[PDB]
């Protein structure tokens, strides 16, 4: 997260921290997450594509800090993970950018939720929050777009919600942002998601009920000019999600 605000785990307590054993035993971070239901985390395809072997990863839910293990977090190991099909990655745009990740810890249960682990709510289809609705980002990602490591706590942002006719304008992204798209970012370029923030909630409030909107997905650079945020519009995939979590 570029600019924003630190924060911790209880404000943000749908958030999953998703890392990678490597072999010899080190552990990284990959991405960002969220809980929808007990037994299952969403987060985006492209964070997994390249090391598909669900043994790999560690999920931790109630987690502040990249890394100490904070009081009142669980750990788990990835049961399934599912990747949307018909996934691909153009020069910016990912297409079908969402997974399905079903967690269970050495005992063999999902997350029992408490003050720091809670599910957030997806979207009902065909509505979504208007253009120019404030929406928050949390993430471990970059600070600036030069960093190579990424901030020990947990951060979070707001941006608005920016509309595909505005998106799709040739200063923009043109015909490259689609409609299962969704742009956000500062009026005034100054804050935004980053790299390692993928994966990670775009959460709007819409009729008084805090909404998983959008997945962290791509963008060009990082609070750049007329260069928004991309999210995958999290609506569009309710069929999928049902289906691969039932
Ligand atoms: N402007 C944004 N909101 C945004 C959102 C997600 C992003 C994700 C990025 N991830 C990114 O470039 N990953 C990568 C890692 C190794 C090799 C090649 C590419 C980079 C910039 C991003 C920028």
């Amino acid at each position: 997260i570029i600019g924003g605000e630190f924060t911790t785990i209880e404000n943000q307590p749908w958030f999953a921290a998703i890392y990678r054993r490597h072999r010899g035993g080190s552990v990284t971070y990959v991405c960002g997450g969220s809980l929808i239901s007990p037994c299952w985390v969403i987060s985006a395809t492209h964070c997994f594509i390249d090391y598909p072997k669900k043994e790999d990863y560690i999920v931790y839910l109630g987690r502040s800090r990249l890394n100490s293990n904070t009081q009142g977090e669980m750990k788990f190991e990835v049961e399934n993970l599912i990747l949307h099909k018909d996934y691909s990655a153009d020069t910016l745009a990912h297409h079908n950018d969402i997974a399905l990740l079903k967690i269970r810890s050495k005992e063999g249960r999902c997350a029992q939720p408490s003050r720091t682990i809670q599910t957030i709510a997806l979207p009902s289809m065909y509505n979504d929050p208007q253009f120019g609705t404030s929406c928050e980002i949390t993430g471990f990602g970059k600070e600036q777009s030069t960093d190579y490591l990424y901030p020990e706590q947990l951060k979070m942002t707001v941006v608005k919600l920016i509309s595909h006719r505005e998106c799709q304008q040739p200063h923009y992204y043109g015909s490259e942002v689609t409609t299962k798209m969704l742009c956000a970012a500062d009026p005034q370029w100054k804050t935004d998601s980053c790299q390692g923030d993928s994966g990670g909630p775009l959460v709007c409030s819409l009729q008084g009920r805090m909404t998983l909107t959008g997945i962290v997905s791509w963008g060009r650079g990082c609070a750049l000019k007329d260069k928004p945020g991309v999210y995958t519009r999290v609506s569009h995939f309710l069929p999928w999600i049902r289906s691969h979590t039932k």
